[PDB]
């Protein structure tokens, strides 16, 4: 029995096998200012009220603040659907990218979060099961707080070894090399070794987070010590409901479970990872990639926004500026990420180094405004999606690496390590 | 002999005075992201070359970060334009707003400031005939370094009295009223007066602002001491420097200049001014427009951006909130402005308050793609525009007024004065 299956059984009541289908109760439902209009309007001929007001969290994050008259129109009508069914855990913008929100106020080990997102996955790292679903689908989850789903098979990614030169976004595209945009299709990505029992919360929902690139239906690890420390600092938990959660604590055995594809990964020395336009399993290492420039470098999305993202990133701008040919774009992922680093001194940094700061949204990682790319120019974004013409012009590229190369990269002008 | 006749009599080396048609030798061109391209482009139609890169200052404010791909495509333009005729003045996205950067570190008593902007007219709070011009004529000032101007008639605003409750923004509110949306077309504004005379740069700034709301081709500013006080506090200084401008000081006598009209303001027991659809020639007294709804909260344009404006409106911000239905958007009119309101925690007050902080410059302006207003929707703002369809769509709403209200209103919901 894999980890996604021993989340289910115990959420069922009773042993559940890949492939099968089970009603599974939602504890975590969510949608944002995208699909939250169409999961309103479903909603509106279905039912006239939700089953948990207190479960279903909604933000503003990839419109913020409304960038066009329509975005501005879909908030508009997000609005209503908080007024309408009285939602009281609304996030308005500013508040940061909803993942993250969802992150550091609400997700709990075990639990079945529901999201109106592709990369609701992101919450594996808690040890829950995470998957996105569609307007659609969200609308009966908030009017009944049940849903239907298949019990996906599971590929066992091993990470092993050490090395301290690297981040977890090195090691996450790391393994989308070896395993690709497709080969994880239909399946759940159980991250586990040495690497991912030794490191931070903020690096395995980097992990899972970049889950669907690899075709990944969701990516879980398996909940930790580290899992419930950041339950503790993020959140008011207290002694008795760690307590409560470690009785409930899910591990998994040797041979016990049966995987589709068991993939291992040494993590030494291997440089630092940097994906290459236009899809995120091209990934080379530094030296492959060195010297070009750069005409644009984003540091911030639900893949590397946190604290410690932005913290790594500040010690390399402390010193020097942005060069003259770059723009910095800085988004911290939350306001809990703004307010801290702004106390810390980390957003002086950036603005004595001449970086752009915007308000706490999932910034110009889609379509998006707020950094658009015109033809011919290249990003070094720090977000997880590397499509031919994301961040603006068809004839734009993107590259993907670690606020710390992004970090460095800004100043020097070119994708660099030193 | 008016202020205007004296400034522009100077420059040209001769005598002059209203309706006279004269060749004035530019002191200072500035262009923004949005006419920079535009500029250029008709540049590239006549000349091959600037006639003085010294004297040329590339800012850019309206569209940062990069919101449109055609937006993206102006500002690789305009680098163009910067890398090609070495324009050493250039200041890219962050840097903050064209007019403030221009009074931070440019603009000099006495000089002919011309510029790719309605509100070049800013620039007279320091004593210097400044106007604002279109595509082709500031191509042409970039080519020859000269302009052919018609020296205007001068309707004299002699502003006295007392009041310690209103701000500058409500004084030139007042002003908008008495003259009126086009009581000033084809001439120039001279403020005076014991409340001009003990204003401090920030708010003669705002005075020479909406100078063009009034259809006005300029407001100007007699120079005195307190003006040579911000040429210390900001550009550097030296008490050598600022008597060597001294030597150049032009100041204006009662009587001995006559004007087109004279006009003089009470504001002794004025009331707080509030500017109402849909235009800034609008204002009811507070007392007649409290209890209006208002959707989104705008503070910090060129005319309320700067530190003293924040930390106003930080001081009815600090300990609360912002009111649910309404979402507030803080952008600091510089960088400096930026950095010494961080030193100042006057930032981390408005993200606890729950507002959105945005990369310095000016938005949403003209539809600046920043916080764009939705059908029926109301937005108090701090900026200079009220035109109908202004922030987004044709049927939404704004008003215009101090920092302080502003602030206020954001807190309570609706347009207040407690």
């Amino acid at each position: 029995m894999t980890l996604v299956e021993k989340i289910l059984s115990k959420k069922v009541g009773y042993e559940v096998c890949a492939g099968d289908s089970i009603e599974v109760e939602v504890d975590l439902a969510m949608t944002h200012d995208g699909t939250t209009p169409l999961a309103y309007k479903a909603l509106k001929e279905m039912s006239d009220s939700v089953w948990n007001p207190d479960k279903i969290v909604v933000a503003f994050d990839h419109n913020v603040p409304p960038n066009t008259v329509k975005a501005a129109e879909m908030q508009k009508l997000a609005l209503e659907f908080v007024k309408r069914f009285g939602i009281k855990n609304f996030h308005k913008g500013g508040e940061g990218i909803c993942h993250q929100i969802l992150a550091e106020n609400y997700v709990l080990p075990n639990m079945f979060v529901a999201g109106g997102d592709s990369h609701t996955c992101t919450h594996g790292a808690f040890g829950a099961f995470a998957t996105g679903f569609g307007a659609t689908d969200m609308a009966y989850i908030y009017a009944t707080g049940e849903t239907w789903i298949k019990v996906p098979k599971t590929i066992r990614v091993d990470i092993v070894g050490k090395n301290e030169n690297v981040s977890a976004k090195d090691i996450v595209l790391r393994v989308c090399k070896e395993i690709g945009r497709r080969g994880a299709t239909y399946m759940a990505i159980e991250y586990g070794g040495e690497v991912v029992k030794n490191m931070d919360m903020d690096g395995r929902l980097t992990l899972c987070n970049m889950a669907i690139e690899m075709g990944g239906k969701t990516g879980v690890i398996e909940a930790d010590e580290i899992t419930y420390d950041y339950l503790k600092k993020e959140r008011g938990l207290s002694d008795e409901d760690i307590a409560k959660l470690k009785k409930e604590r899910i591990t998994v055995n040797r041979d016990e479970a049966n995987y589709y594809k068991e993939i291992e990964i040494d993590i030494t020395d291997m440089e630092e990872q940097v994906a290459v336009p236009h899809h995120p399993d091209n990934v080379k290492p530094i030296s492959d990639v060195e010297g070009t420039e750069i005409n644009q470098v984003f540091i911030g999305s639900c893949t590397n926004g946190r604290l410690s993202d932005l913290r790594e990133a500040a010690k390399y701008l402390k010193g020097r500026e942005v060069h003259k040919d770059v723009k910095l774009i800085v988004i911290p992922a939350s306001k809990k990420v703004f307010l801290q680093a702004l106390k810390e001194g980390i957003i002086d940094i950036f603005v004595k180094a001449g970086a752009m700061i915007c308000t706490p949204g999932c910034g110009p990682c889609l379509g998006a405004h707020q950094g658009v790319l015109a033809e011919g120019e290249i990003c070094l974004s720090t977000t997880n999606r590397n499509f031919k013409g994301r961040m603006g012009h068809i004839n734009s590229y993107i590259y993907l690496a670690s606020p710390k190369i992004a970090a460095i990269s800004a100043v020097k002008g070119y994708i660099t390590n030193k």
